[PDB]
């Protein structure tokens, strides 16, 4: 139920070593093409040696090797399975540097896989740093190696790839745990597949970034299969998941107590809907046919204060709804929504027409014109991307996406949106000469300094399927007004992908597939990083610190002072990441006007308008004159 990147190396003449192995369960049963033998180390009398295990090759020659795949013993024992692994690569055989993949695989007895970056390599070592359920041994029935076609260096100053972090399920939606840290993933009701779910049960997997360590989690506690939902973090500190496999339910996430907590049903059932933080915390939603029903579908909204659900029924959906070709089981999902001033919602596309929502009394909306340059209408864009990356200017750039929701082209369309005050039609202007390579189910996420990253997709949309895939990123840069290709991954990320900006800066993009028995679950995720954390020589620059804040927690309008280690040029606030099938309504950025104080002591206000500093929690980054961000620190923002 997944696929290698590459493709199999010959194994016939491999010479292999293990940390130990039974007689008739040798290392070498493990290459011997025959899957009923099976390496297997030591039990009964040699005694019962605890991970962990590790299984050693030497191809002999330099292979580009960018994979490799374990085939677990296939006559019903389950008892050594591979858990927690990391694998690595060397030219040498005596130093074997960082792992290439890390992670956790699923408890049962498919074949899995480490998929990575291309490098050239004659070693390959698999660690079996756990069994999957805690057993003292390591068995492999087949193991394999994958090459890529060629390879190609990176070229310095575009960024870089790795590690992947392998997982126990297919990540189509993840969130960032502010509290933590940490990486919060899920898929459905099995590890990569949402058909014939019985409902009420999701599996979710984490990923601490400080420890490397995959974790997961069944959740059936808030009686919900949370594939295909809404995510907003609400003004409370809990993400509010709404609505897909199970589609009234809504399940809260509290990163505090690390724990899911049920919430109340929707007033109507709901999937594939976007959802957005308003101003005053609420949470606003409209349309979602994917699942709970094809009709009009018109807006709602959450109060966290009353635990309530309350439709706005003149809230209409009907002004958003794109010309897709199958109809309103598409056209009303994936909206573009940004929470904004006085309780609005401002609704950027897919749709041509653009639309403020209002929020008061049964609800409201009204045109803000389409999005446009003076290349045109720009058409519909299902599943293109927005991203608000200077909340302050009101400055959002779209991107991407096909008229229909598949079997459509994508295009290079992107554009520039200026915000003002709800009910007045916002300034767009095209971005720049559009990206780079054209793509639908990318994902995209602003950066400490205002760039934008974007990353993934294909150029015609085919759910499930890895065909036309862009392996290029590409970052906007505002300043510039220019795209910028970066150095390309290995692993196809489209329909079913995510990315996120973790805490320290780096891009975590994984997922892709979630189809069951299909070749194109991609149970992983990788690691950008991006040129502005790396110095002229390649190596990583020393990052400023930020040695005090003089509070972590603040109202709009409010002040906070800050130390650093050294001289600082700017700062950031960035509001923490969701996302799921191109979606994130909850990042934004926030530039700081910065006091300097002397002494590398600097002040800045956060924003007075609720609705540009959206409440929840933010990570404050500051840059040195030299590009490079600190790590961030959280802050919480209130109202
Ligand atoms: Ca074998
Ligand atoms: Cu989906």
């Amino acid at each position: 139920a997944s696929a290698p990147i590459g493709s199999a190396i010959p194994r016939n003449n491999w010479a292999v070593t293990c940390d130990s192995a039974q007689s008739g369960n040798e290392c070498n049963k493990a290459i011997d093409g025959n899957k009923d033998t099976f390496w297997h180390t030591f039990y009964g009398a040699n005694g019962d040696p605890k991970p962990p295990h590790t299984y050693t090759i030497d191809m002999k020659t330099t292979q580009n090797v960018n994979g490799l795949s374990v085939l677990p013993r296939q006559d019903g024992n389950q008892n050594g399975w591979i858990g927690r692994h990391e694998v690595y690569l060397s030219s040498d055989g005596t130093n074997w540097g960082s792992p290439v993949a890390s992670g956790s695989w699923f408890a049962d007895s498919t074949t899995k896989y480490s998929n990575f970056e291309t490098r050239p390599a004659r070693y390959v070592r698999l660690v079996a740093i756990t069994e999957a359920n805690g057993q003292p041994w390591t068995s492999i029935a087949e193991i394999n190696v994958f090459q890529a076609s060629s390879y190609t260096a990176p070229q310095p100053g575009l960024g870089r790839w790795g590690p992947t972090i392998d997982l126990p399920i297919v990540p189509a939606a993840a969130a960032i745990e502010p509290t933590s840290g940490r990486v919060l993933m899920w898929s459905s009701y099995r590890n990569d597949a949402f058909e014939g779910s019985p409902g009420g049960i999701t599996l979710t997997s984490s990923w601490d970034p400080s420890t490397g360590i995959v974790s997961d989690r069944t959740v059936t506690v808030t009686k919900h299969d949370m594939f295909c939902p809404g995510i907003s973090m609400d003004g409370n500190g809990q993400i509010v998941v709404t609505g897909g496999n199970d589609a009234k339910k809504t399940s809260l996430y509290d990163s505090s107590s690390d724990s899911w907590i049920p919430g109340p049903d929707m007033q109507v059932a709901r999937g594939y809907q976007s959802s957005a933080t308003m101003s005053d915390g609420r949470v606003f939603t409209i349309g979602g046919s994917w699942s709970g029903g094809v009709f009009e579908k018109n807006g709602e909204v959450y109060s966290p204060s009353s635990k309530t659900w309350t439709s706005l029924p003149n809230a209409k959906v009907n002004p958003m709804l794109t010309a897709d070709k199958q109809g309103l089981y598409r056209s009303d999902n994936h909206a573009w929504l940004f929470g904004w001033k006085k309780g609005s919602v401002f609704q950027a596309g897919p749709s041509t027409a653009m639309n403020w929502y209002y929020t008061s009394g049964s609800g409201d909306v009204k045109s803000a014109g389409k999005r446009q340059s003076n290349r045109g209408v720009a058409p519909d864009a299902m599943c293109g991307n927005a991203v608000m990356y200077d909340a302050v200017k009101g400055k959002i750039l779209t991107f991407g996406g096909s008229p229909d929701y598949q079997d459509s082209d994508a295009t290079t369309n992107a554009h520039i949106i200026t915000l003002g005050e709800p009910g007045t039609s916002p300034n767009t202007v095209f971005a720049s000469n559009g990206l780079y390579f054209a793509r639908t189910f990318h994902t995209s996420v602003v950066l400490p300094d205002g760039s934008t990253f974007i990353t993934g997709g294909q150029r015609r949309g085919i759910p499930f399927e890895d065909s036309t895939p862009v392996f290029t990123p590409e970052i906007y840069v505002p300043e510039q007004d220019t795209f910028y290709k970066q150095n390309p991954n290995s692993i196809v990320r489209a329909y079913h992908s995510i990315s996120l900006l973790l805490p320290d800066g780096r891009v975590f993009n994984g997922g892709g597939g979630l189809c069951g028995d299909c070749t194109t679950n991609h149970f992983d995720a990788q690691i950008f990083t991006p040129n502005y954390l790396y110095d002229s020589n390649g190596n990583l620059a020393t990052r400023p610190k930020i040695t005090r804040t003089s509070t972590q927690s603040v109202k709009v309008g409010g002040r906070i002072t800050i130390s650093t280690d050294s001289s600082i040029s700017k700062a950031s606030l960035i509001r923490y990441g969701t996302a799921t099938h191109t979606v994130n309504t909850d990042q934004r950025r926030i530039p700081l006007t910065l006091t300097n104080n002397g002494g590398n002591s600097y002040s800045f206000q956060v924003p007075s308008d609720s609705g540009v500093a959206l409440p929840g929690y933010w990570m404050l980054f500051v840059m040195n004159s030299a590009g490079v961000p600190s790590v961030a620190s959280t802050i919480r923002v209130t109202q």
